[PDB]
């Protein structure tokens, strides 16, 4: 392992997706015990037991009861993923937004666990030791020019697409990546139409799990109520909207955006959320959640045969009679229909 083989700009973004440094961080962060329980010594299985322990809230919070029976609910998930309150005594999970809040944690986890593993398997033989982790990842990144027409056209998506309801930061295209996991395409549904090109954000500890695993549905024992259009892979198409998921800080304000070509056939419009829409698709590809403010048909270029929704996102007149999301929601339910295609080093530009 003498002189690296990579791109040097592939070796900017390899060691910033393996660094194990900030992952505890971000753990801490999301107030996870690195102390009591290692990320280092992190098994699926007490995963799979987080899982399992949150669904016994989700029964409890379904039945109502508040007192020991989610005490002890609460208590028994914490003991499985070790938390770290300090002074206050633990809270007690109540809400379908404060159990997506503790899936969003899981899931980061699960996404370590790939990633560990993947750091611990560089051994040191003739390679270095980026060019291991890239050649473990079993996906290809290839640095874009920022004078392509990829490029042009990414950073008319990226700003002409940030909402404006999202005005405390502005983002920044640092550089951009080709991504092609491998297999992926040879399992892409090529026969769906509406194919477009659609944002995911996620916070940095879980590219690794990202480019290596792809985006996997939820396992089965997860809550049902916790996810808000149903266990699927969530997209959108404005970019400010997905890069809220990146979770970048004002001191950690760099981040990745993944733009991947989403098979979202014919869609199932929803205005209120439901999380067991996944049992109302009858034949329908993916489910959609209908928002006041999208891209408007008019500015809908085409690269490498997917829908790249441009322009400023005019309204589209959704409200609804009844809560009216603001923005779109892509969901599709199974990995064949998603292919990842770009990915984006961004910087946060926050604004005090
Ligand atoms: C419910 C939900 C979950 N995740 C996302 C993302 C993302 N992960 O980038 C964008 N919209 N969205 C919506």
């Amino acid at each position: 392992g003498p002189e690296s083989q990579l791109d040097l700009r592939v070796q900017e973004l390899i060691k910033l997706i393996c660094n194990v440094q900030a992952m505890e961080e971000m753990m801490m962060e999301m107030k996870y015990n690195t102390k009591k329980a290692p990320l280092g010594k992190l098994t699926v299985a007490q995963i799979k037991a987080g899982y399992q322990s949150l669904k016994k809230i989700e029964d409890c919070i379904r039945a109502g009861q508040h007192g020991r029976a989610l005490m002890e609910a609460c208590n028994e998930f914490y003991t499985r993923i070790p938390h770290d309150f300090g002074l206050r005594t633990p809270p007690l999970i109540r809400t379908q937004k404060e159990l997506s809040e503790k899936i969003q944690l899981l899931e980061a986890l699960g996404d370590i666990e790939i990633a560990i593993k993947l750091v611990k398997s560089e051994r040191q033989g003739l390679e270095h030791p980026l060019d291991q982790h890239y050649r473990n990842l079993h996906c290809a990144l290839r640095p874009l020019d920022h004078e392509s027409y990829e490029f042009k056209v990414i950073s008319q998506y990226l700003q002409s697409t940030h909402a404006p309801t999202h005005s405390d930061y502005t983002m920044t295209l640092l550089d951009l990546f080709e991504v092609e996991k491998d297999g992926e395409k040879e399992a892409f549904r090529e026969d769906l139409h509406n194919r477009m090109l659609l944002w995911h954000g996620s916070r940095m500890s879980n590219w690794v799990g990202i480019l290596s695993h792809g985006l996997r549905i939820a396992p089965p024992e997860a809550p049902i109520t916790g996810y808000m259009f149903g266990k699927g892979i969530y997209f959108a198409d404005m970019s400010s909207k997905s890069a809220n998921y990146c979770f970048a800080s004002r001191l950690k304000n760099t981040g990745l955006l993944l733009l991947s070509e989403v098979a979202l056939g014919q869609c199932n419009e929803l205005l209120e959320a439901n999380p067991k829409a996944e049992g109302l698709l009858q034949g329908k590809h993916s489910t959609k959640g209908l928002g006041k403010m999208a891209p408007s048909s008019a500015h809908f270029v085409t690269l490498n045969g997917s829908t790249v929704p441009l322009g400023p996102a005019s309204d589209t007149g959704i409200l609804n009679p009844d809560y009216t999301l603001n923005y779109n929601e892509y969901i599709v339910y199974n990995p064949n229909q998603v292919r990842m295609r770009y990915l984006l080093k961004v910087q946060f530009n926050f604004l005090q």
